[PDB]
């Protein structure tokens, strides 16, 4: 008997449950709808859907009318809108978490065992004909044919929106503090148990690396000093597990907290500037707190860096991504009037969503010369050859690649985008239109409606067979971008809920932690409120390069 | 220079922070008060303190006027009051957690590392003359002299309130799912990382014991069958670490999930009745869900037992403790309108508070005969010699001891109460009057005001020297009880916030989990809503004994 839950009968977050041998029931409890499929609207939900503008229309409002938004930003509405953004987005995500790679249902284990990635939509039941439910081919398209013919960069397409490499590296570094899929345990499992902005990519997955990384005097961290400049220490002085090539000297590695940050120079760059920041904050704390032991200087400085990070990510990072005239604002007090769970756990769909490799260029330009991937990847010397200044300046000037549209992944990195597709299939994610539905959107009715063109659309229909079978990652990357934006709507309406729920679910944003005492008094609390990217690189530097998430357009 | 934070300058939850070499500042952020010590009231907080009745007065209201409360219970106010009780109590406890044995300040480590017990009030700074701050002797009273002369049961004082042993055993069994102090890591550390009603005392601290305890067919658990009755299996069939005496046969142990439950027969008795419940729930689920695999039957049955547990604990357990005419009610929807963090982490003061050993009698009466402690402790055969029925009947008939007043711990168990005092001193808890203050009450001004008499009061002043130095556990147990109640006010106003915050902070109470789908449809959801103690023992039994948290008065 065909498993009824593969027709996806339950609409609007209704929970499909199996009864008897061939029956099903939708749990519509607080879905706001009624009926056997959760399709009969309650009076208020009806009133809201009949008044609810198009997502692309609200994107239009936020991206037009500089005069109106000058007024909004200069008044209190700038706050109310922000509070609305935070609230309406974060509500789409379950809190506490619901599902994981092993359980398509609420369970105490999925709640307890934090080494799972969580899950927004359940799995595709294995007892169903199609691998995507019931629509599509009985075996769906090849992974590297999709990746090669639809994601492979033929010519470089720069970000229409100004995004630079100083941004993309920030996205990688920042992101790998909570995306640590362990090949040892398999797909849908994490080594980063913080599940948020804990700076586990600076301080480590465990207390071991942390102890082997900090200097234990004045709360600082261990550090080399090369050419008169401050850098991370080597495995000789701070011996911790870190992936490197098998031949480089030991005085040439560095110790950071994220095992992979030795590979790319941008990652180790951020490790450097953050570490300098931490030790500087330690200095500022000990200036006012001569009596504190080491570990309080450490923990307080860590909280200050967590605050600075969420601050910069919201007001500059997501600002650059959004293109909104509305100036986003990091004020945790905006949520003190709301029902909000200060708690995050990361979903499968959110790192698969976040694979933004098209941001990487054809080459890496530093100054007048040019480094290919083979020269840039794994390069041990470039980070210290050029001052941190010079690398920030060169990265913040070179454009980054557009993420949407398709055919904009360099051929070197392209293999990641293949594995993700295959990984999607092992994680058994639902069809693109089903996530599309769960994040408040309407499913596409044709491939040509998806891509906004006719060639890739025709071929996509030739491969998948039905739009309802398109896959999560592919369709998310082949969607048409908004006009002059860095990617289309699905990445907006899906990624934004995860990003904001993860940035403000941090307990430092709670009413309990969000006090000046938590950050060693007023100097550190204002140090979190006034943090900027320019302050972060420049305050830890001998000179100011061009530092920005956008090129000098 | 004397550490200023030992004067406890900060009032009303203000955070004492040290500046310079000899300065301090109180963080009064949302304490509702102003000023350098947090003593200047804001207008609304002033209006509330001038209208706030005495805690003992509200205790008077809740414990008098059966007619008025017949009306209140029969109407909707029965709900509003409950929502008030839940809200006002739970607000006293920090969420997310704040402190631990190692950090007297908010830190990412205290947030992350769940093997710590949390902490409501900070430690006593070590750089201070008195071990309790600044008031009292430079070395404070002996532990076993206090315990022997002030806590030792001279004659049995029965609970004025009807409490029986079927209750006290329930309190022990129920409590040891979240109190698992590990002697290996030291004081202020736990093995029960659930920190709540996860039934880790039925299913285990880890997935290992869990797998070695369930039968993996139809989601049930392993089980022996002795005399035609269902019991837990032995270490031969379910081999898991469990403390026992070093000589008893292997076919005489049993496997439960709490390592210590083999020792007392009441503990293993609850282990039995719960296990029978679980397997019965598995049967009920598979009756409607022929298609579910083993592990979904397991996880769903576990959630159902968690719901049954919180239900019984709130509406029967805490009811028996309270003596309130107001019928308490477990409805998680009462908090769906509130700002409430569905998240709990256990504090030091809450297991030290919960050491209720005076509930244990001089002897253990079963039927016409009587077993001394030496006969009852560690007894392997008594649980199976008498039917579970007969043990429930004998325990629910024998009175339990009053907890307050003092001089009511049996000499056998008395040593625990000594260690707790010493353990208090290693955990460096603050003075009794300081917790007294933080839970909304006024510090006692004299020992005779504490005990309500003159003899123990005079000697307590002779030992401690000042009431502001009296200790948490001792003063909590020497306090005068309310008239005809099981203990005084401090146990009420302190323990109630921890108990309710822990009972409703469970994620099954969240809006996300609290659905009929989470509990395998409607039969299990109503099985949680209609759970009672009588249903729990009787539905898993051949006959109904007298089962109640109170004697047949
Ligand atoms: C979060 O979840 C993950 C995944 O659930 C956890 O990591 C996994 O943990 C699993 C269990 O700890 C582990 O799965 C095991 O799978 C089998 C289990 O079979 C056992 O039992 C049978 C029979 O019973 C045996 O018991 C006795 C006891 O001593 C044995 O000697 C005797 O031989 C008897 O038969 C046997 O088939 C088997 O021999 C096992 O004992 C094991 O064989 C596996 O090796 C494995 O241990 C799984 O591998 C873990 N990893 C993954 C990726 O799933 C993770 O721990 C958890 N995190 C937290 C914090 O809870
Ligand atoms: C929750 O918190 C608890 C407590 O914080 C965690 O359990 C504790 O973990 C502690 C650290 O993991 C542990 O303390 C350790 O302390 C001594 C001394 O530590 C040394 O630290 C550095 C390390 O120097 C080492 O360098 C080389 C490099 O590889 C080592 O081999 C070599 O052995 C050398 O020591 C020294 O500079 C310093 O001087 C100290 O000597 C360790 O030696 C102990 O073995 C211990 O591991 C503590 O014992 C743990 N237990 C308790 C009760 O505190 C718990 O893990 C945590 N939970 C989570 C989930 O994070
Ligand atoms: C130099 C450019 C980059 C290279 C070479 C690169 C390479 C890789 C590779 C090889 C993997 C496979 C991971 C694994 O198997 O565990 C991977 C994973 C990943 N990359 Fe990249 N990447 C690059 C840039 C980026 C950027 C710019 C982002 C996003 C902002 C990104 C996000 C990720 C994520 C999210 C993962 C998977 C996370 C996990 O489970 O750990 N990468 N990357
Ligand atoms: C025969 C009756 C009882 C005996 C022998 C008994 C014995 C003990 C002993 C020996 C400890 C030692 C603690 C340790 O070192 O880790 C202990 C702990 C404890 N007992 Fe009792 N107890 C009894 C009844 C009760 C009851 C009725 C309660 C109800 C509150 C209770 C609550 C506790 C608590 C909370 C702990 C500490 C928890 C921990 O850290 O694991 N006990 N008990
Ligand atoms: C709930 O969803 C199911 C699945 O989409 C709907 O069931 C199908 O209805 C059509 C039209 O009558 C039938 O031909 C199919 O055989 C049904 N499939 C199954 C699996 O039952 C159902 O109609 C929806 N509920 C309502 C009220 O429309
Ligand atoms: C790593 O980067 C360094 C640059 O910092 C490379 O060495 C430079 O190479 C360019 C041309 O490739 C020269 O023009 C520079 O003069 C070199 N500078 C130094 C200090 O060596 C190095 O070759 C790179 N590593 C790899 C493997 O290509
Ligand atoms: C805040 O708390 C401190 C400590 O209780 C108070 O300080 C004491 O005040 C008395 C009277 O002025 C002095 O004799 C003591 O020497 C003070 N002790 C210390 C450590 O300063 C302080 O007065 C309180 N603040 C206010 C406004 O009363
Ligand atoms: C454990 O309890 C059993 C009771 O079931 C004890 O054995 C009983 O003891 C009483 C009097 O002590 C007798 O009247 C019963 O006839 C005995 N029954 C059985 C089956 O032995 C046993 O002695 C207890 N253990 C200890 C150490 O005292
Ligand atoms: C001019 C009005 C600005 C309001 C800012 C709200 C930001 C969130 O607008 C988004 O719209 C989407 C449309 O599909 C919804 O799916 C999301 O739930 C909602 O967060
Ligand atoms: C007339 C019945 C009133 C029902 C409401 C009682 C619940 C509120 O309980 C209150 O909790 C506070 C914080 O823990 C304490 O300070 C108060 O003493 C206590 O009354
Ligand atoms: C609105 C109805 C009010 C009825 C008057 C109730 C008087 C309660 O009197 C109470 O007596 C207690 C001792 O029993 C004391 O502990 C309390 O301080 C006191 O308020
Ligand atoms: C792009 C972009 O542009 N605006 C964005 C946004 C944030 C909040 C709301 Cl509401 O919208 C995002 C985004 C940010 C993070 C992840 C994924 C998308
Ligand atoms: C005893 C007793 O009596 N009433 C109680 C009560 C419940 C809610 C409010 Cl408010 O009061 C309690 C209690 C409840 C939990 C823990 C410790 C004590």
């Amino acid at each position: 008997p065909v498993n009824p839950c593969c027709y996806y009968p339950c609409q609007h977050q209704g929970i499909c449950v199996r009864f008897g041998l061939d029956r099903y029931q939708c749990d519509c409890t607080r879905t706001g709808y009624s009926g056997p499929n959760c399709t009969i609207p309650e009076i208020w939900t009806w009133l809201r859907t009949t008044l609810r503008p198009s997502p692309s229309f609200i994107h239009f409002l936020l991206t037009h009318g500089r005069w109106l938004w000058d007024f909004v930003n200069a008044t209190f509405i700038r706050d109310t809108l922000m509070r609305l953004v935070l609230t309406v987005r974060s509500n789409l995500i379950p809190s506490p978490p619901t599902y994981n790679i092993a359980h398509d249902y609420i369970s105490w284990e999925s709640f307890s065992n934090v080494s799972y990635y969580t899950r927004i939509l359940p799995s595709v039941p294995r007892d169903c004909p199609t691998p995507m439910d019931t629509k599509g081919k009985k075996q769906l398209p090849d992974a590297e044919f999709l990746s090669r013919r639809f994601l492979l960069r033929r010519k470089f397409i720069p970000d229409p929106q100004s995004t630079n490499l100083m941004f993309a590296f920030f996205a990688q570094h920042f992101t790998h503090q909570f995306f640590k899929t362990s090949g040892k345990m398999g797909p849908g499992f994490t080594k980063a148990l913080g599940h948020g902005v804990d700076l586990g990519h600076i301080y480590g997955d465990n207390l071991e690396r942390q102890y082997q990384l900090r200097l234990f005097k004045d709360g600082k961290l261990k550090y080399q000093m090369l050419n008169g400049e401050v850098y991370p220490p080597s495995v000789e002085e701070a011996p911790v597990l870190m992936h490197y090539p098998r031949g480089i000297p030991p005085q040439s590695q560095m110790a950071v907290g994220q095992e992979v940050f030795g590979l790319l120079p941008g990652l180790m760059l951020y490790a450097t500037i953050w570490l300098r920041e931490h030790n500087r904050v330690c200095d500022l704390l000990k200036a006012e707190h001569p009596t504190w032991g080491d570990e309080q200087l450490f923990q307080t400085a860590r909280l200050i860096l967590i605050g600075e990070t969420i601050k910069i990510v919201i007001e500059e990072y997501v600002q650059q991504l959004s293109g909104y005239f509305l100036q986003l604002k990091f004020d945790p007090e905006l949520l003190f009037g709301a029902q909000f769970q200060y708690r995050n756990r990361i979903a499968m769909e959110f790192n698969q969503l976040y694979h933004w490799h098209p941001l990487m260029p054809d080459s890496f330009r530093v100054g007048p010369q040019d480094y290919s991937y083979e020269q840039f990847l794994f390069n041990t010397s470039m980070l210290v050859d050029y001052g941190v200044e010079a690398l920030v300046d060169a990265f913040s000037r070179q454009p980054a690649g557009r993420i949407g549209g398709g055919r904009n992944i360099d051929h070197h990195i392209l293999h990641v985008a293949v594995d993700v597709i295959k990984e999607s299939r092992v994680l058994r994610l639902q069809p693109f239109n089903e996530y599309r539905k769960r994040f408040g959107m309407k499913p596409y009715t044709s491939f040509q409606e998806l891509t906004g063109e006719k060639e890739m659309a025709a071929e996509l229909e030739e491969l998948y067979g039905d739009i309802d079978a398109l896959e999560f990652y592919p369709g998310l990357l082949l969607e048409k971008c908004h006009p002059n934006s860095i990617f289309g709507e699905s990445m907006i309406e899906m990624g934004a809920p995860f990003s904001l729920k993860g940035l403000l679910g941090n307990p430092i944003c709670s009413p309990e932690y969000w006090k000046a005492s938590t950050f060693g008094g007023e100097v550190g609390f204002n140090l979190v409120k006034t943090a900027t990217l320019k302050k972060l690189v420049c305050l830890n530097t001998k000179t100011c390069p061009y530092v920005s998430f956008h090129v000098p357009d």
